[PDB]
């Protein structure tokens, strides 16, 4: 797929700060989360999250799901390199596996699994 966050930042410019948010906050995780294309859901106003590493993939989705204002019924998978992950994964468990080399991870979320 395409981010526009890599889109409209060079990979030099992400790793940096990638890289030093890794380095100031050692027990966070930094993730860009954008809307899958043409996904009928409600689209996000926040792009980049800075989440404990203990976090829950589940308290994740609630996260998400609170800020774009979507209720239980209405689904909402993640997809991390093309992998929807299970709720009792952790935001650390993810990163460590699906990180890319900006330092980044990133989340494409839609209302259907494609
Ligand atoms: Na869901
Ligand atoms: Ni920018
Ligand atoms: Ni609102």
């Amino acid at each position: 797929m395409k981010f526009v966050y890599k889109e409209e930042h060079p990979f030099e410019k992400r790793r940096s700060e990638g890289e030093k948010i890794r380095k100031k906050y050692p027990d966070r995780v930094p993730v860009i989360v954008e809307k899958a294309p043409k996904a009928r859901i409600g689209d996000l106003d926040k792009k980049k999250y800075l989440v404990p590493s203990d976090l829950t993939v589940g308290q994740f989705y609630f996260l998400i799901r609170k800020r774009i204002h979507l209720r239980a019924e209405d689904a909402l998978f993640f997809f991390v390199n093309n992998v929807i992950p299970p709720t009792s994964a952790t935001m650390g468990q993810l990163y460590q596996e699906h990180h890319e080399e900006d330092f980044f991870l990133y989340i494409a979320y839609s209302d259907e699994s494609v």
